[PDB]
């Protein structure tokens, strides 16, 4: 499964001024095997079914 990842209050992953690699990292935590800065946020690839990505309908933020 691929999307956005979302932080504890459900924004996406802001990666703003990051340095390289940092979405590929947070990707892989939640074992995702793939990931970049879709400016301005982290987007995954290869997540398991069960990780939550982030939905614009029932957005928190």
């Amino acid at each position: 499964k691929e999307g956005y990842l979302m932080d504890h209050e459900g924004c996406k992953l802001s990666c703003f001024i990051r340095p390289s690699g940092y979405c590929g990292r947070e990707c892989g935590i939640k074992k995702g095997s793939s990931g970049y800065c879709a400016w301005p946020a982290c987007y995954c690839y290869g997540l398991p079914n069960w990780v939550k990505v982030w939905d614009r309908a029932t957005n928190k933020c």
